[PDB]
């Protein structure tokens, strides 16, 4: 009924694609509780992305993000990114972040709080070890998978432990992010962004920019691959969180994202695309078709599947071909 | 185990090769109390297609219909169509209909006798109004609904509450009805019918017949967009109808004709085709390939992906672009 | 962390390709049961099928199998199947097996002696009778059904019942082999190995391997679609099977092969390339597409619609048309 | 089935008076594990309690226990303790202990392996410091409940979250030494023994026996309600360790003990019968006559009517009783 | 961790006793609201009956009783009751109040304002009618039923419908009332009050006093048996009212009270000790002691047992043992 | 609130001591169902327990029993047993059960045939072996065992399999009875009725009615033990039976009866106060008192209990001893 709630899903839909409808789908008031939560999360996540800001002007920015959820006309018109528009009429979605209850306007602000800090860390330094592509990831995902599960056990729809354990809430996040900023290389270098793990890529090439330059895909495809074997540690755990969920609506919201992320990282392993333009998720095994990811069970086979796509195809000249087929035994054994 | 009663599940996978399979999976009596009622669903449709036979004879057989049920030796040996074979078999059906639950033959005769009555007074006149479109809409197909709900409903599989609401029973069956009647225009002018409402075609043109015209596409393709935006606001019924079910098979059986509806519907809007043959009803996004009508959470999921699907095409320059946005708005917010 | 179980899944994925996922997919000791069950059974299977044992040396094998299970150094190094390494690297696989829960390793050794006893018996003569016919199918598949369910019940995922009613376990295997078989003729043919009942064939023709002669191929056909008959006999059971299931996992590892082995014999009813070519499996009305094979009313709805598939291609001119056509009216009406 | 399964049982009841039933009613495969768990660690405890066994000697079998597990022949016949039957016939029970799954044996094993070296190193010393009496009960009592712990949630009827918190774990166990410790002062005093903290009763007294004196008991009542108000610091974590379990045979498993641990804490506290015998628990409130500690909440309740059962018996006449009143209104407020 | 939320609970457990225990196993947010509550409920209490204040000065703090929790300072010293502490250090409990939040607030101080009208309505009477018995108890405690009531509804711990019925609600708070007050008849003869109604002890004595003197005894039977089978009448209201809540720690705080109710009830039905001393609760029995209150079926399975224990007692000369009878026969049938 | 059916609950309350209380609290349409089934089950069995009636025309009014559920009129004033109200009165009953619904008609009517057919076949013979004390156990008790599971699915508050599973549903009832059979030896002695089977008691002593006689008390003692010894092979049906309800109330009716049988066969297992008056049940260990028959891993904890209390007296003197501890060593290990 609200013209700014009705407005905060114009958005949601605007700005979302893939998600918008899982979380219209999610039951009672974790459907408003996510979607303010995704349009600030949006905003904040503009305000990173948008190079016409300064540094000394967005690190206040950042720090302060949070502390704006409480100024009704508070707003950005300087932004020169494509979803500004959240930023530019925050103060509707200000006005209905305020209206959620606070036992999750709290959870999110926190989390705003602590991603804003991340964010801001960041700003001027490229990711160098493994070590840090999990601390920044932790900071622009982790904890969106740590918000999340706050606010279903906060909604009384999930049980109190999926909120608690946040590791693995922390894993859901990481996958997703690892796996997106490893399909995207080629979309983020021909942008001026860099996130694969300098400790890493510098084992191949002079600049990361370099695997951009046919003359060195063999090398490309290595780092791609070893990138994508540690992604890979993350599914036990992301097995691990969905297998707790007892919410039709939040399983849904929660398996989809990660068995899509799945299906890429199968799409991308030792796939020389990546570095050429889009890879394009395909379909597997028959039963990937005959089975869908709304049961437990059937997220397990699914994910298996993927796994053996991988498998079936590692090189076993790759620098990674070992270990890639030990996290692939682990995860179908265990 | 009777010879009949094969007999009938005989002529349903005859006259009815969509719903059959979905019916013979209901549970317990429900299964062949909606078996009985499709095939004399099935019967009335055969005689008031039939164009052969006089309005004089017609109109008391439409009538009657309701009373035939009852009379163990009626019959129709003079029908030319094709499905006739239910009609001079009646005998058969007739007596598993008497061989119901006293209250099952309640729902499906008072269906018979409203459905029979309408479909006698539209025999000699056109649709005119929408509310005439609601009217013919609702005598071939809205009862279908009321119908079958007050069979779940009846049974006790389903609360009592799915019978009550007729208004949302009725949406169910003039969602699907207002769809197939847009998306076989073509067919039906190629068979000297017309079924869009008069009062709407009429201001785009001097016939219906025209927008078979390559010369008035554009108009076509703007009365199709209104129709459609008419349609689309039977969803929220739809989708308050199918969250109230509580029995899979019902469920199954309920949820995958409204998807299919949804999607026929987002296959058509804007298109061209519509009037060049049979519009192709295309893919889904990922979201929806990972997902299939079998839980609740998933159908909303679904049917707001190709809600969506929709309002992507929505051009400035349509006549009905603001009202499409607006009832597609509403739906994303409740 | 046990590298021989790792070992173990690794075989499970070159042997079971297909339902290795929904295998790793079952919920807590089922899956190592299940999967270990599987190996030996493939051990077992390949010692049976190579033929370059001689009957003499075979037999003593078939006969003590289920004993080798506990000599931990026992293993073959003679075999020339594809699919030897489970036998040259058996004294893994045993391991993990006498690691398993005594009761379920009770279990498993019971169907490997009682297969063995079975296969023995069969390598000095071909099935002849339809009799004889489901004799040699319980021996390969019949007890795999029934060890299966044994093994359901005993984890105590699933009632004491399933586990109880052998003569419905013993459908849901029947069911596979006679597909299985009715589909691999040719190649089984090319293979030197006859499983088709002479008592069928042997009235259509002289020699089984007549019907790869492309000219008595009308004489084929008519036999596939009488064998074909006699495997729908099996789906009252399955679906009496699968209807009392109540783990997810467990429908899910159930369901899904009966009703590929149903789309499978849907295929090959009345196609001419069984004795041709290798039959693909086709698509199912846009409601079958609409579901999964997870829930008990979409496996009877899929089910169903293949049904009918089958049901409206019976040529009259066929010997079996009757017959073809009273089974599935019976199967529409349980 | 198997005999030494059987035994195993036999001895379960010999050993344990109250427990045999609730670990026998524990589900699946938890019920071996922990019947398994707790004949090694009686047969580890007999070790360590038999003074028929030179310290020289001790010490290592207490640090070898752990690897006899693995020895099949292993056992020890010189025992004089009441239930050196465990001792005599480990073969029995070791077989079993490598029957049961991999993961409860590195579980059972690793705490056996630190557990026996605890054992040791109090053998020549006595509880002097506080911290210390944490450290020993850590020894024989934190570990086991942390043992536990880890066999719930590796089983996966628990959440990963029960095992990982090995701090709550601890807790569990510590809560139930102390009480136990507590309420055996005059009996552990005839033995020959002095558990009860040295840095605490030596403020009281010069020798530990002197509270059995009556000229004591005023001192005696004083170190005894000091201790208890220590003891009492668990409860917070017991609550929580409590509040995580979610199957209802390990939450009976569970609760039950630390129910039956309050209650004595509750039965001792400044009574004076402690030093002049044994203690005896006469029935719980009404409230607690009204409900059994089969649910959390019940628990909680029971919980804080013992605690005010103590609030009410605090004299102010008393030293402890300050932080006395503290813990107990601390343990209520949260 | 508050220390004024600490003391508040302290005084809980001073004021509370058969409330303390359950009232703090309450879920989240519930727990700390139903808390000052009774801590308000108690102040307010506590005034209505301090008879060392004058009328004319106790009517307003009854009026303006819900006005002082919003006035920070407020606090009543000239108290000589025994809880007086809730009131000379109100303040402390009002600041707690302002702690929670709106809605509980609302609640709160509601009822604290409709509470005190009717307390202050009765300083000037004596209950006359059956009526005026029923509404006196509405003032004191069907109110409290319906706040609790609607504290539950809007923590939505449990559904609307709870705080919505008021009628049941009600009948909980006129159980308690009615059960203490027929229990507490002597107690409040010697304290100088009565509240027994008038029409009904009338018709046995000139006055209610009556009852104490040994001579009446019989008579004083009689009429307690007639108000006990008044009381029998809110049954049907508890049973419904405790089948519709659906969160286990609300359960206990609701079943519990009212089956210690039944108890006394069946307790002191015809039981002349009622006018000597105070009744100990006869304990449950074969049936009632395999169970407790923590699930509807026992606890209904206890409530017609108590029931019967009644009815086998009841003497036909009784006058209203024909009463009696009707409507412990209207329980069991129900 | 129906007349007839006030007396109904009239009548279950005087003819049944304790399971009223229980039955009173099924949920829905299992109350009535269940208590009406319970009437005339007691109707027809208050005929066989008449000796005062003959033989010629005590077959017929068995034989059939079932037949005057269906007579309005029907009645039976010539009874002089202690219960006849049910017989004199019956069209009150009858009346009822002609209003459950016609599911439940269709069993209750069915059990009274069967059963009526069986008891008749017993007046004119004796149980002489144990095949057939199973015999007549399932006549007089298994079968209400039975009819029982059939409501409770029929009811749909119990899975199908519930229902299903009449094998265990038959040791339900077997259990019972020869624990009733067991303990109401001279009670059934004293009224010239003899239960005991032949091949027992015979190997002891000419007069089954001896063991009243003081000279071989032994030899009654070692027979009951035998017997007791017969019927503990009934648990582990018991406690799968058990383990397979998921409807609280249904729960609370089944385990309570169960366990009181139980406790009854320790309570009279190797005990001769059973040959000279009435044995009652004492009580249980620690364990137990904290611990209702309401959830399943609790009544595992309370049958292993009283499993165990007799085991520790078993006589190594007593002839059937070994088969005790050979039987209860397997309940051990279920
Ligand atoms: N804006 C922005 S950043 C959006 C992408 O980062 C995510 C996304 C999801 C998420 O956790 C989920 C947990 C379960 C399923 C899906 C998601 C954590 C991090
Ligand atoms: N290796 C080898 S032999 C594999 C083929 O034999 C089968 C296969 C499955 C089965 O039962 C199942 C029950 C339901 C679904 C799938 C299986 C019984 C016999």
């Amino acid at each position: 009924l609200s013209s700014s709630l009705k407005t905060c899903y114009k958005y949601l839909n605007q700005t979302s694609r893939s998600f918008a409808a899982v979380i219209q789908a999610l039951d009672g008031e974790m459907r408003n509780a996510v979607c303010i939560f995704y349009l600030v999360l949006r905003a904040l996540d503009t305000l990173e992305d948008d190079m016409t800001i300064s540094v000394e002007k967005k690190v206040p920015l950042l720090h302060n993000f949070h502390s704006f959820l409480y100024q009704p006309d508070w707003r950005f018109m300087e932004s020169k990114e494509k979803d500004r528009q959240v930023l530019e009429d925050f103060p509707t979605i200000s006005l209905e972040f305020r209206n959620l209850a606070e036992k999750y306007q709290t959870v999110i602000a926190d989390i705003c709080r602590r991603m804003g800090i991340g964010m801001a860390e960041f700003l001027d330094k490229h990711v160098t070890s493994e070590q840090e592509w999990d601390k920044y990831c932790h900071y622009v995902a982790g904890l969106v998978g740590i918000g999340l599960s706050r606010l279903f056990s906060a909604s009384e729809f999930e049980d109190p432990l999926v909120g608690e354990d946040t590791e693995r809430a922390n894993s859901m996040g990481l996958f997703l992010q690892k796996t997106n900023i490893i399909r995207d290389y080629l979309e983020d270098q021909q942008g001026g962004r860099e996130f694969w793990p300098q400790e890493v890529w510098s084992r191949y090439v002079k600049k990361l920019g370099d695997f951009a330059l046919p003359e060195n895909i063999d090398l490309a495809v290595q780092c791609l691959n070893e990138l994508i074997t540690n992604a890979l540690h993350h599914i036990p755990d992301v097995i691990t969180y969905l297998s707790r969920l007892r919410n039709q609506s939040v399983f849904n919201f929660c398996a989809i994202p990660q068995v899509m992320a799945i299906a890429t990282l199968a799409a991308c392993y030792n796939n020389q695309q990546v570095f050429k333009g889009a890879v394009l998720i395909r379909l597997g095994q028959a039963v990937t078709l005959m089975m869908d990811a709304t049961n437990m069970p059937a997220v397990k086979a699914i994910i298996y599947q993927y796994m053996e796509e991988i498998y079936h195809r590692i090189p076993d000249s790759n620098p990674s071909s070992s270990k890639t087929r030990q996290i692939i035994s682990t995860i179908r054994t265990q």
